[PDB]
C-alpha cells in the first residue's frame, strides 16, 4: 500500500537540486517508505502538518534526528527542549519563551537595527562582497554572540559546532562521521560558556540562570538551556538572510518592491523562510501503531518530515515555487508548529527584518557576479559563496 522509494534525501545529489524530488515523494502519497534508511516519509503540507501538531503519538524524546534514543546513544546529552515531551518539555519551553519574549525583543531591536544599517553601509563601500560571509555570516554573529552574552575569546567555534549540531540529526553517513570526528574542541568550548559565571549580566545566557529561582528549572538544568541557544539559530538566521538576498537578486522585481515599501521587509524575510526552509528536515519516532495517510505506521517507527516540501506543496500554496513578499505566509512550517514551534523566531525575525529593512533603504540594486556555491549539510540549506555587487540608492 505504501510506496517504497530509493531517494536518498541526505545525499549530495539531492541537496543539490531537491525539488524534483520533493514533488516526487508528494506525488507517491501522503506516506512513503525510504528504502535507504528504513523511514517512513511524509512530503505534503497536510501530514507535516498534521504530524508536528500530534506530538503524543509523533514524540521527540527518542531524538528529532534519525538515531532512536531508545536504540542508541545520543551523540551529545539530550537537548532538554528540542528532544524532550510534554510535560517534561513544557517548563523549559516556558523559559526559553520568556527569555526570548516580545518584551525582550524591544530590548534589544535598536542595536540589532543600528548594526544592521552600519553592515550594509560598510558592504556598501566594497561594491562587490560575498553576501554569506560578508553579510549572512557577518551580521548575526556582529549581535547574537554579544546578545547572548559570551565573551570574545572562542567565538570561532560557534559556527562549526551549529554545523556540527544539524549533520549529526542526519543518518551516519559521511557529513555526519566527520563533523562528530572534529566535534570536540567545539564542544568543550561551547559546553564551558553555558555556566553562569561566563555569561555577561543582562544576556541571554544570565537570563536563563535567572529563571532558576523560580521553580520552573533548577541550577543544574540552565547550562543545557543555555546550549540549546548556542546549538539553534546562527546556522539557520545565517541560511535564512543569505536566502532573503539570492532570492532578492534573483528576483529584482520584488527588491523594488520591497525598495518602495520598506515595511515589507518582515514579510519579505518570513517569504524568504517560506521559501528556502532553512531547516529542511527532521524526524519524529511514533509511540504506538498511527494511522496517516491511510497507511498504518507500527510503533518505534521514524518518520521524516520535509519542511521545506511542505512549504512548496500546490496543494497548500499558490505559486509555491515563486518568491512573493507580498505572499501571506502565515501557516508556512520553517519555523515548525505545535509545541516545539521555533523557541527564536521573535530573535530570528528582527534579524532577518532589520537586514531586509536596511537594504530596502540604502540598496538600489543586488547583481550576481560571481560563482555562487552551495553549503551542504544532512538537516539545513544554505548557500557557502554568493558574490553578488551590491549599487547604492
Ligand atoms: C530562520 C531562522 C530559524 C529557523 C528556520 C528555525 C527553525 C526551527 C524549527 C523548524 C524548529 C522546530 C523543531 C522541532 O519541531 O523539532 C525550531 C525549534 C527551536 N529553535 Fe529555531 N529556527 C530559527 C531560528 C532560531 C533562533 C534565532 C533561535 C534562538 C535564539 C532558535 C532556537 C530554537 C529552539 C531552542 C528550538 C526548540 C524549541 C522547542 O523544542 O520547543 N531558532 N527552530
Ligand atoms: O539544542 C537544542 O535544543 C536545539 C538545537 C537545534 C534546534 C534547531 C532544529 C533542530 C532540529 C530540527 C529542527 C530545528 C533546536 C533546538
Ligand atoms: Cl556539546
Amino acid at each position: 500500500t505504501i510506496p517504497h522509494l530509493a531517494i536518498d534525501p541526505f545525499s549530495l545529489d539531492f541537496f543539490d537540486d531537491p525539488y524534483p524530488d520533493q514533488q516526487t515523494l508528494r506525488d507517491a502519497g501522503p506516506v512513503v517508505y525510504l528504502d535507504k534508511w528504513n523511514v517512513y516519509g511524509v512530503a505534503r503540507y497536510a501530514e507535516v502538518h498534521a504530524v508536528l501538531n500530534d506530538p503524543t503519538t509523533f514524540c521527540s524524546s527518542r531524538g528529532v534526528g534519525l538515531s532512536d534514543f531508545k536504540k542508541e546513544k545520543p551523540w551529545r546529552p539530550p537537548s532538554l527542549i528540542l528532544e524532550a515531551d510534554p510535560p517534561a518539555h513544557t517548563r523549559p519551553r516556558a523559559v526559553l519563551s520568556k527569555v526570548l519574549s516580545p518584551a525582550t525583543m524591544k530590548t534589544i531591536r535598536d542595536g540589532f537595527a543600528a548594526a544592521a544599517d552600519a553592515k550594509v553601509d560598510e558592504l556598501l563601500q566594497r561594491g562587490c562582497i560575498d553576501a554569506i560571509a560578508d553579510l549572512a555570516e557577518a551580521y548575526p554573529l556582529s549581535v547574537f554572540p554579544d546578545a547572548m552574552g559570551l565573551k570574545q575569546e572562542g567565538r570561532e567555534h560557534l559556527l562549526p559546532y551549529a554545523g556540527l549540531v544539524f549533520n549529526a540529526f542526519g543518518p551516519p553517513n559521511e557529513l555526519r562521521q566527520t563533523a562528530i570526528e572534529r566535534s570536540a574542541p567545539h564542544q568543550a568550548y561551547v559546553n564551558e560558556q553555558c555556566q553562569r559565571p561566563n555569561l555577561a549580566p543582562g544576556g541571554f545566557g544570565a537570563c536563563i540562570h535567572a529563571f532558576t529561582d523560580t521553580g520552573e528549572i533548577t541550577p543544574d538544568e540552565a547550562p543545557l538551556l543555555v546550549r540549546s541557544l548556542l546549538s539553534a539559530g546562527l546556522d539557520e538566521t545565517v541560511n535564512g538572510i543569505g536566502a532573503a538576498v539570492y532570492c532578492l537578486a534573483r528576483f529584482p522585481g520584488e527588491l523594488q518592491r520591497l525598495r518602495s515599501d520598506p515595511t515589507l521587509a518582515r514579510n519579505a524575510f518570513e517569504e524568504a523562510v517560506r521559501f528556502e526552509s532553512p531547516v529542511q528536515t527532521f524526524f519524529r519516532t511514533t509511540t504506538r501503531e498511527v494511522e496517516l495517510g491511510g497507511a498504518v505506521i507500527g510503533e518505534g517507527e521514524k518518520v521524516l518530515m520535509f519542511l521545506g516540501s511542505a512549504n512548496r506543496d500546490p496543494r497548500r500554496w499558490s505559486d509555491p515555487d515563486l518568491y512573493d513578499i507580498t505572499r501571506k505566509t502565515s501557516g508556512h512550517v520553517g519555523f515548525g508548529s505545535g509545541v516545539h514551534m521555533c523557541v527564536g523566531q521573535l530573535v530570528a525575525r528582527l534579524e532577518g527584518e532589520v537586514m531586509l529593512s536596511a537594504l530596502a533603504r540604502k540598496v538600489a540594486a543586488i547583481d550576481i557576479d560571481g560563482p555562487v556555491k552551495r553549503r551542504f549539510n544532512n538537516t539545513l540549506r544554505g548557500l557557502e559563496s554568493l558574490p553578488v555587487k551590491l549599487t547604492p540608492a
